[PDB]
């Protein structure tokens, strides 16, 4: 009648958006020509929510038109955020949990990359929540400023660890030493066998190994 | 019963202290003042926490990276002895003598 | 892009929505802020690495 000429545009993006997942979805069936990374399961998963944005909140114009539907807006609007939402947490565990798999075969320790894993997964979910702290549940200025606290004493605590990575990465940059020379980095010396992020490995003349942190160092 | 005792009062007060702010503007009231006195008091109690919070991390980072692993002579500055485990706040190392010694992680990192 | 954002605010008849336009017009230049920031950056490291560094 007289909506039709408002959801052309709209159409035009929904048949090009579902004719875009058969092109992107078959070309992992047919092998990976492009390094598959998390890349492809991002633009996967941002397709995949203009679908909903475009034919969820397409429905949505639907009702904007036969309001005849006891079916109220705002829960459309609820729903049509809350489904992706859903599809974002199962779609982004499956990476980290392909992640963890791919660490136990490279040779890290089942506990060593287990505990890697639920690192990940407590911090994917405190991000998730602040997304959709409002959507979901209520965010309230008393729990904004105790989440700030919580930061705060995540920040101060993780300080030594940022000091040596800045210190590591300072080191890399300026080279006072390279693997091979002997050095004496307060109180010990010993052939510098490797600089790394966190802490650099060197052999004393005894020929024990010993690890000292960036922070120190600099 | 002293130890789980006191676990399940520490778990109290906190849930408690979560309600209210959940509730703090429907139930009783929220004011600006009141928030600045909850907001210094979350401070205190992270800078509290500080060295716990290091620990932690410290003891991930070993987990991570391994400088050491259980059944390795080390000397963790001026202390040797065969590493028993590593955990979350602390690892166990028995010296060569025959005694127990708990080292904080962040003290180790 | 604004240009014919003020076409279209002159023929309404296209089912064309001001909204999608704009945030197309700057979110078009932001993309085009990334490749270019980025090469400039890939140069960058193109000159330090022939200057000797490893
Ligand atoms: C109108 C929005 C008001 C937001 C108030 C936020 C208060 C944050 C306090 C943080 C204290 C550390
Ligand atoms: C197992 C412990 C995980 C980290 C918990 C951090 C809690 C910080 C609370 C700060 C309150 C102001
Ligand atoms: C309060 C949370 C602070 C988190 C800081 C993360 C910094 C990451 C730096 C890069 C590590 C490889
Ligand atoms: C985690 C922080 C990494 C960056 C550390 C600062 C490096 C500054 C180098 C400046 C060279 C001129
Ligand atoms: C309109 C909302 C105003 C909220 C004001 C919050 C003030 C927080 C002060 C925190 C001081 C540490
Ligand atoms: C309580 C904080 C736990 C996380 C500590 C930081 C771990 C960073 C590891 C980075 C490896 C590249």
């Amino acid at each position: 009648a007289e909506l039709f000429t408002n959801n052309a545009l709209n159409l035009v993006i929904i048949f090009g958006s579902c004719a875009a997942l058969i092109l992107m979805s078959f070309w992992f069936r047919r092998g990976n020509r492009k390094r598959k990374g998390f890349l492809f399961h991002a633009v996967q998963f941002l397709i995949y929510t203009i679908i909903i944005s475009a034919v969820g909140s397409i429905i949505n114009y639907v009702i904007e038109n036969y309001k005849l539907k006891f079916i109220t807006p705002g829960v459309i609007d609820f729903i049509c955020t809350s489904l992706i939402a859903v599809i974002l947490t199962i779609k982004l565990f499956l990476l980290i949990n392909q992640f963890e798999k791919q660490q136990i075969k490279k040779g890290r320790d089942i506990t060593s990359a287990r505990i890697m894993s639920r690192i990940i997964k407590i911090t994917i979910i405190v991000v998730l929540v602040l997304l959709y702290g409002e959507h979901f549940g209520v965010q309230t200025a008393s729990v904004i400023a105790v989440l700030g606290a919580a930061g705060l004493a995540v920040g101060l605590a993780l300080q030594g660890s940022l000091s040596n990575l800045a210190a590591g990465v300072l080191l890399v940059m300026f080279r006072p030493f390279r693997a091979g020379e002997y050095v004496d980095l307060g109180g010990v010396a010993g052939t510098v066998l490797s600089v790394q992020i966190f802490s650099t490995t060197m052999r004393t003349a005894d020929g024990k190994i010993i690890v000292i942190p960036n922070g120190k160092i600099i």
